[PDB]
């Protein structure tokens, strides 16, 4: 239907981030049925070149619909325009791992990568390639809750990109797979970033070399065995994102019963 708001239904508040177009706030959207919703809102700070791109990004969130994809509420397209999102309550996923890294067991950092591998087999079936799967692109809604963050401000990032799309810019699902098993390793690690001190045009050597990233500490081998399954360099080895979703499912029954 209708995904244009009317702007006195949101009362705007503190700024929560940035982006490509300006900054993130979190509000407070009054509607007729389920008043009142916490929601975040991306601004943009300058022109009608800008807008058009701005408002292109709502545009591409607006084809999905799952739970773990940040949601698109509407747009308010007179200016100031504003995008209003699902708000993910407690921010950006590295720093609530970092904040949190002696609080959080083994079983929640598991359960945030099956439910990423459940919002990614979802875009596999769509035939939706992300090409931006990292950390720093995921939103935590709750203790228990992880999402997809905006596509538009997950918009190289080589140390998490598949060796076909470094050398040959190939991008499919099965180098999406690759970008998870750096993402899963990177909530392992509690936040640290893949490759740290290494210059970005020295990662493709040392993947040709056969080298990978290691085991992080107390993270289980099946989950790390699952992790060097996604950096197969023949992409064609690696597993479909519904594979990694069914055997993530067991691999964390296996730390907590659900
Ligand atoms: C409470 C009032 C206040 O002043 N708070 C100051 C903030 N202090 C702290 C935290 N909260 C930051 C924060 C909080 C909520 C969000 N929820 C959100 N929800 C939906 C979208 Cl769509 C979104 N989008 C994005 C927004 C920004 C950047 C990227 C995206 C994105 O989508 N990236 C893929 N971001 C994102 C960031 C901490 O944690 C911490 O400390």
């Amino acid at each position: 239907r209708d995904y244009e708001i009317q702007r006195e239904r949101i009362e705007l508040g503190r700024c929560i981030g940035e982006g490509q177009f300006g900054d993130v706030h979190q509000g407070i959207y009054m509607s007729p049925e389920n008043p009142a919703m916490a929601v975040a809102i991306k601004t943009c700070k300058n022109s009608d070149s800008v807008r058009e791109k701005f408002l292109q990004e709502a545009l591409t969130m607006r084809q999905f619909d799952h739970p773990h994809i940040v949601k698109l509420i509407g747009v308010i397209t007179e200016n100031p325009v504003w995008i209003i999102m699902e708000l993910c309550t407690l921010g950006e996923l590295r720093s609530f791992l970092q904040v949190r890294k002696f609080s959080l067991d083994l079983a929640s950092l598991i359960l945030y990568a099956y439910q990423l591998s459940t919002a990614l087999a979802y875009l596999e079936s769509k035939r939706f390639v992300h090409r931006d799967i990292a950390a720093r692109n995921v939103l935590v809604s709750a203790t228990d809750c992880v999402k997809l963050g905006d596509f538009g401000l997950s918009r190289l990032p080589i140390k998490w990109m598949a060796p076909e799309s470094i050398n040959f810019r190939r991008f499919t699902s099965a180098s999406d797979v690759w970008m998870f098993g750096v993402c899963m390793w990177e909530i392992l690690m509690h936040g640290v970033k893949p490759f740290q001190g290494v210059k970005n045009n020295d990662v493709i050597g040392r993947i040709e070399n056969g080298e990978r990233l290691p085991m992080p500490p107390n993270c289980p081998p099946t989950l790390y065995s699952l992790m060097t399954k996604c950096w197969a360099y023949d992409p064609s080895r690696r597993p479909r994102f519904t594979e990694l979703k069914a055997q993530l499912s067991t691999i964390l029954e296996e730390e907590k019963l659900q």
